[PDB]
């Protein structure tokens, strides 16, 4: 059980984050609230999601620093539980975000005609406050554990051992299979149905309906680019660990892959932005209407 040289990548992509992803969550927040304003009931999760992804690229400053020193956290006990379950969560709350508006979005074009229950302000709210409630109640498993833990080779760790626990295999296989594939192939079956039925449209021109595709595989493609390499890893080492409890050969070699793709699943956070309030015209629009007035 030891650790590499993994300094510099997790460092200069945080670092990248920040740079890009806190002007464009802004600005996609903003995007949102006006949506919101028009009672377009997709804003409300437009704006959750721009939330998490806020308060996510926030609390970045802290690990860019966990990682330029070599893996030591020294900021006490208190901010490593906090800002180590910030940092270990929002991903789940955006993919069960990113798969709210793909369900809101396949029942706007798939039934254009019935629950308009479903699509109201008020229900979304009603869905982001259990969506925050969950996710948040249901993997709060590590504040109820000590978690700034020394070892021999001088890495003050934050929210690992490597030696695992009981509960830390289980719960991160409960990460991978219902924090990320179940939201992402609910992701994917919404827009499986969202292109089926633009396909019968009359009405749209058959150049819109390629825009429509190329922008509905893009979704569900940078979101499995961006959170499989480090779920598929995490399965790894946490599969092994049942195995091999009292073991750490595949550690070792692992390290530096697994915390170059926790690195990765961050881009995560300007891809929102871009892919759900600054592609189409008509964000883009406030957006100029808006930085116009200063």
């Amino acid at each position: 059980v030891d650790s590499r040289v993994d300094h510099l990548f997790p460092p200069s992509l945080y670092i990248f984050v920040i740079g890009v992803g806190l002007p464009t969550n802004c600005l996609a927040l903003w995007a949102a609230y006006r949506q919101v304003r028009q009672h377009n009931e997709l804003g409300v999760y437009l704006m959750n999601l721009s939330i998490a992804d806020l308060l996510y690229i926030c609390t970045l400053p802290l690990w860019v620093d966990y990682f330029l020193h070599h893996d030591n956290w020294i900021h006490g006990p208190g901010s490593c539980k906090l800002f180590g379950f910030i940092f270990y969560s929002n991903i789940y709350i955006s993919i069960a975000f990113l798969c709210c508006i793909s369900v809101d979005r396949y029942l706007a074009v798939a039934h254009p005609l019935r629950f308009a229950r479903l699509r109201r302000v008020k229900t979304a709210v009603a869905v982001s406050s259990v969506v925050w409630a969950t996710e948040l109640g249901a993997n709060s498993a590590p504040l109820f554990h000590d978690e700034l833990f020394r070892d021999r080779y001088n890495h003050t760790f934050c929210f690992e051992k490597f030696p695992m626990e009981r509960w830390v295999a289980w719960m991160n296989l409960y990460r991978v299979f219902v924090g990320f594939l179940f939201p992402w192939a609910l992701m994917l079956l919404c827009y499986r149905g969202i292109l089926r039925a633009v396909q019968s449209s009359v009405s749209t021109e058959r150049q819109e309906k390629v825009k429509i595709k190329r922008l509905a595989l893009s979704l569900i493609a940078i979101v499995l680019v961006c959170f499989a390499p480090y779920h598929a890893l995490l399965l790894s080492r946490s599969a092994v660990y049942l195995g091999r409890p009292w073991d750490c050969g595949f550690e070792e070699r692992v390290f530096s892959a697994y915390h170059s793709s926790l690195a990765f699943t961050s881009l995560n956070c300007v891809a929102d932005p871009i892919l759900y309030c600054l592609v189409n015209e008509g964000a883009r629009s406030d957006v100029a209407k808006a930085l116009h007035n200063l």
